């Protein structure tokens, strides 16, 4: 598990699945999610994990002129989770109206897909 | 380099360096700048490679009920090139009011780079 | 149209909607689509035209402390331009994969779009 | 105000500056720094506000075909309004790491640039 943690406990009422930014949101939901006798935990899957350090380090070392170039990504982890492991997620949390959805978002939705 | 791949010619007059979406906008720059007579290679640093696929299987396969939680990034790989190997990559190609820059602006700040 | 401009031809064979980053994108795909001898026009939406001068002037001149806080925005104009104007535009191009498409895949869809 | 709107106190400790996606973060903030008397107001400004209805409506009413194009935005409110009104707000709240900052980090930055 360089690459993917569990977060909080084995057998969980839900497993959240993200990466990137989502991480914190989530967290705290789990935390609200006790209060109300629900368990959760998370699986994270960690992006540049474990970094590539010796690689980098030797193409960087000799180069003439290097330029970074900012850059992003957004995506559900279900598409890849499927193509890797078969498995199908089906209940997912997307971003709602314009922005990723507020901690109370979050955990309503997740109570819904809960009582599903 | 199952997690970062130097793509083009070793040696290079630029070493681009991006992950995620602007893997394609870098290598258009790469082909535009061979017309000039410039070379350029790009290092990609992979997100999720090589994927957990026994780990996240035994974690969703036993799972109640999963949620994915769609999710982004957005990054300079500069900062954790650094944090790992030391390099700090003094040039870089940010966000330009709003947006990424387009292949003819990424190609003449490229230039400008290489002529400073 | 101090907050939408019609670009291009009055009549065309596609009409083009977007707001924020994608403009230029789709500008240039109206020139590619001019050579195989399709039209299209681009309908732009403004985000803060014309802007408020006089009432942002007033509020932030007074003030004991000002912070602006960076943000963004995603969405389809689609929705609401259904909320305001009842019509629903039934064809789309969204985001590929985690990127916005690229000019070619934008062509390749906006084609396929024209010949359904 | 159909363009921007002050919500809060007129006067206040604090004025906060935003659009888009960070409007609900702020308003939670807001109501955290009146817990430690400080005062805080929000001039948010608004996107499409007010709508071209009939100026979109006559466009797309005649259109032979609509593609949609789904479209973003980033920016620090700060830079148009410096070109608007000619105030430049020295402080700021940026994206930090990679994700908007949290609640509570947005407090403490809140709190760091009232006392400095």
């Amino acid at each position: 598990a360089e690459k993917a943690v569990l977060i909080g406990e084995k057998e969980a009422d839900i497993t959240f699945v993200t990466w990137g930014s989502q991480k914190g949101p989530i967290l705290d939901v789990i935390e609200d999610l006790k209060e109300e006798g629900i368990s959760a935990n998370l699986l994270y899957l960690k992006m540049f994990s474990p970094f590539p350090t010796e690689f980098v380090k030797n193409v960087l070392s000799s180069a003439n002129l290097v330029i970074d170039v900012e850059s992003n990504y957004t995506a559900q982890a279900a598409q890849m989770i499927k193509l890797y492991t078969g498995i199908d997620i089906k209940n997912k949390i997307l971003k709602y109206n314009g922005r990723h959805m507020t901690e109370d978002e979050i955990l309503k939705s997740a109570k819904e897909i809960l009582n599903k």
